[PDB]
């Protein structure tokens, strides 16, 4: 009796917290993608600016000389040897300086270890613990896919997973599988604001409105920063999941311990499974040209 | 708690294929729904008889109607004008040669305020609307009633973002959806209850605006071209907050009248600092106007 | 005197096989070719059986992407090898989009495009609707080494719009591949006139000859509902700039068909004949509505 | 000889009333017409305090619709009694948008139309990006009964390519309303010298005059962190065509400036001169650019 | 704390005799080391009197290719022997085309490339279009041993699209070799300041500009012709603020050190260049601000 | 802006390549005479072909892209510096047009024109071979100035010429074909065409510029011979409408006209006429019938 035939793929989400310290992080990041490859993990999301706090609660002028190029970064070359060692794939978020823009950005790492390009992400969000828009200028890629070996996949950053747009634009080109790392906790200027299940329900939105499995890697622990106006605190919420292209929970994690999520897809019965629902039959791009306003009467140039 | 407040309904009932049964059994859950001081009320899509979509039949296309003086609309007209309800009318459009699966928005004062033509077209056993329906050519409209700026669509339309952000972006404080799902008779183990609710709640967590679905319970025959074809119809009509939450919801099979009040105000000022509308990329939206992911369509 | 083309359609039928299929296609081709054709029509979705009477999941992904195709990279050498110009027709993959479309080789073997069927056809037999995404490259015309050409696919043909809107954009002949016959759930229907003269009046209204090759035999199909049966009734034909019959095959033998044109006499008779002159797109926006009022977005 | 046009720059301090302030407009603006003002610039979001040092939920619901917005009619009704062009800075809603936008009247009472601010600054104290949408108007030149003219919007006054791109659309006088002063992260920064220069750099580059009216006063806001203070610093100036600044208000008293340009005079010595008939565009690719290699979508 | 490079605008009146303006370069390029600088600019066409003031087929042989030039070669020397990078103005042949262009060396006298003037005044009072072609490179920056480095040529000085170009491509510091003066009405020294103060400002960058002083009298088709030069070369910050500046009349050697890590720093924090437009500045692609040039 | 422009007023063969040699030599001696901007006659790259009704004859037709002529008369256009309007039998796919292209004075080809009005009756069967136009009427911006070209009938109607000037328009400009009637040698319609003319040329204060054919011309019908003597009287007039040159009715020319276009936008912008319209009222230029609008 054989088995199910298809293409299949295992991937990861990770979780854990972060020092302001880059060495410890990275050291933190390879044991994880270690065990999730341990586990028969292909490919292996870290979560969003893993190499230090996350130092958007402050609007600062020091903070911006975090960026760095991403020729020659060093912390994409490190985990490119991980990536080549262990056959998996691995996206690597940093943030970019690219002559006098900044951004907030994504490598993808190839499981023989070439790096297939990034991803510069394109919702910047803004507020009390969350001052990105200061930061980065929003990104000017455009929605990208990425073949790798064992899948085309699409990735995006964060606050793009709030967006329909983003998850419908990857999984019109194709991609068979979401990505967003994620840094999203508390807020310090309004403690009962309490986003979790919120920030779910919008992602299983995406994943049941595409057909594809998502998997979403947020940080845990809390990070106090020093800002212009005095120290100010997130609680990261962890809650890092995989869900399956009816947008179901696979697998989830709490909101506060370090954790290595786990999910075998098959790819071929899902792409099987996402024709026959035939919503990308039924699409009316015709009828969707009120998307490219912001106001709902006018085109943005 | 002060603002502008608003109370919706979501209606669930059975039908059968003759249509004045159906449209008295609508007038009773309209005047339910009222009693328990509901503004806007929400009756399923094509409420006058079976779900005849089942089969792909040439005198099943002349159930249509003209929209004009339609006599289903001109009655509830009088009931929304005696209760002062916005009531939306699910019905099966002749216009000229072609056919449309419509709606038309009934305000508290009885006045039409117009109609909505139903864009996404579902296709396949049991649910072969694409035989019957010109693919809708009004766009995703707003409607301003006496008591909210709302968003209509119709069934399958629900499973697709854009549709709900469309609304959105043109104010709509609400979404409404009158829908027909149930079981699938070329395949009894699927289900698709969770992932329909799942989608819809992503709409309104994605948008922060509430969201209503009305949906059709019972088991219903009908007589195909090729045989006897049935569905189980799920109900699971539910009413769901600006972050996604189900406040309200009903089961598989009783008729139900669902109530939820929303501080509109509240919720508008809610919407705006979490930011998403401030945020948005239009400029990088353009691969959405395709459907291969390359052409933008003509 | 003046640029001559010789044109054919082929009939035949097909197994669910696509090597059996693409072989008969080829023989057919070759067939052709020796009785002197320069541009040679297969008919729609001849690699396999018109499996579009059942609605079934599997079935969507025989569909393949358009890039690196191996029935349209086959055909691509026999252009080349014979000189002529052979429209190919496949199930097209595209991301999560499906298509049923053309791909237009020239004489040389060069890939000029193609053509995505714009009219989806539904309803028992022909459940086109549950596999199709609507065409989106919309009418499209062809130069090809011996003439400027317009190809559309099956249903297209019930359409005057499609044919006018290929003509205006220079079309000298128009295409098209076809799968026809009877209809599974009323014996009675039996569309072969009616479909003839549809297309015929394409051809004389905008005075271009017309070629047409449909499918023979009958094909039995499993659907979620039990077998389902069409008989295929041929009647390929081609006809000449005032749409007549030049040319025509019966419903059941397999058939090669040739007839010539002077597309430099044509064309002059077509100028000559005023339509294009007194055409009045000023008082045409009604075709831009479903229902006769409402424009479309 | 030749067309002239009288222009005037404003210059006040802001009280948390929305009547009151448009009434310090008014006043201001009948006595720049008294003066023989022609075209009256007011500052940026005078309706009220800067309310941008904030980043608060009820803050946005101060923006109100651009149509029958209450401070634009009012000052429809004063443009036209008195035949004076005035242009009206305020917080829009639309829809679920909002943006900084300004509504161009012109000496008959007739709405223009608007621009959207279309840079939006960022950091302590002008946290402006957390309200605004960035603006999707583009740069727009404006037909009034005077003048051809450009408005943009307070932070838009730093960026070369905006000025620049009024002017190619031919701007005869460009126009700043601006919000700016010191700022509560740092009390080292005063960047007033630095900020005229900038804006004096536009008017010489393209040959055109240019007026900038800046707030006066200090405004204490109530943060989601404390209190926090900026004092707006003035320095309202008006700029000829080589940049000299021919009018010039202090930082902390109200003002009305007054200059009188021959844009005729001025149009021919800009034609002379040359710059826009010698200009590269095909060299200005990387203008397109953030990061000076990849061009935006 | 950071790159701390020192800069050099020189100022002097030219001969019309190259020995003798090529020794003059030299004297006052090695002050301008003894005084620390590590970047030094001579002003445009120094190599003679500003002749693009006269319509003459002769002039046209002044120019010289590129390749083994025998200014470039010299200078090359000098920068190499003391450590200073030499951006080189000269008169280029190349080919039956030429070109307003200059050449940039580095302390250790690699010579790095080349740019070429881009904008060419075809004015009703001058033919400069006579000399030269409208430049091919395109603005460049060139990595020095000190800084990123933007260079730029006289006429272009007026474009703040020339500016913004070198400063998105990471362009530190902005140079400006010209020359400009008038008739013996009015004088534009002013005008010229403020537009080029205004680069400095925008982009945030330090700007230094050569100009040269003196009166010169070439014979023409019609005759005569005299300009007087008039000087005040000068070295702004990234602010815009004039730090060092020279009058319209003696020989100057401006010195001024800036602090590059510093002054990015600052750039980046004021936020111009995350929040720019691009997505609206099509029209800039246009002369007549409709229709996009090929 | 001291602007001179011409008429021209030749004879046509049924061949092109000689046509084309005798427009060549005279828009040569218009530019030796001063000219800046050079007029050429309609369908001058051989007869009047509109006298008979036949099937071969819309074959004479060519596709804008890459036509012989034009691309030969922009050459010569560049080499003098002279903008030169060029009328041409149009093929487009099915469609056809008399049309006209304007090249600029460096051989800058700037569009076309497509005749708007057609004439018909016995000699001018136009309405055989001509579809309407579709373009609209145009002003192009040359080197020397804003310029209104149309063609031939197009002269008859006053909303071309005020279409055209509503446009920016500082001149008008008329390429022609008109001559006896084969059916009735009583219509004498050089006066009438004239003064048709002179009326804009007034009305908007606009000069004029019309050209014209001289010659005899016999074409073979599907009916027999058909004859016109064409009439010539290319002329320009002035903003006023006064004629300042005029040809004769017989022999070949070349006029000139210098004018002061700034000059001219003085007078017209200062006699109020434009300002003083009345398009609140004018609603029923848009019907055929005077009261039912056209869809």
């Amino acid at each position: 009796m054989a088995e199910d035939k298809g293409r299949k793929v295992v991937v990861s989400a990770l979780q854990f917290a972060c020092t302001d310290d880059v060495s410890t992080n990275v050291t933190t990041a390879e044991r994880l993608v270690r065990a999730a490859h341990k586990q028969g993990a292909n490919i292996v999301l870290i979560q969003e600016l893993f190499e230090g706090y996350y130092f958007c609660q402050a609007q600062r002028e020091d903070f911006i000389q975090r960026a760095k190029p991403y020729k020659d970064h060093p912390t994409i070359m490190r985990l490119q040897k991980l990536a080549k060692e262990l056959g998996v794939v691995i996206p690597v978020s940093f943030f970019e300086e690219a002559n006098n823009a900044h951004y907030n950005s994504i490598a993808i790492i190839d499981a023989d270890g070439t790096d297939l390009g990034i991803y510069r992400k394109s919702h910047i969000p803004d507020g009390p613990g969350y001052e990105e828009k200061f930061y980065f200028n929003p990104g000017d890629t455009g929605f990208k896919v990425f073949q790798t070996k064992y899948a085309k996949i699409g990735v995006a950053i964060s606050w793009d997973q709030w967006f329909p747009e983003a998850a419908r634009a990857m999984a019109l080109q194709g991609a068979e599988i979401l990505f967003y790392p994620t840094a999203i906790g508390s807020e310090p200027h309004d403690q009962s604001i309490d986003s979790r299940d919120h920030w779910k329900r919008v992602m299983q939105g995406h994943a049941g409105a595409n057909l594809v499995p998502l998997v979403a890697s947020n940080r845990i622990g809390n990070e106090i920063i020093e800002t212009e106006h005095g120290k100010s605190e997130i609680k990261f919420y962890g809650n890092s999941f995989i869900a399956g292209p009816t947008g179901e929970i696979v697998s989830i994690a709490d909101d506060k311990e370090e954790a290595v999520l786990i999910a075998e897809f098959n790819l071929d019965k899902i792409k099987s499974m996402r024709h026959c629902w035939g919503v990308f039959r039924d699409r009316r791009p015709d009828l969707y040209k009120v998307l490219l306003t912001l106001d709902g009467k006018n085109p943005v140039l």
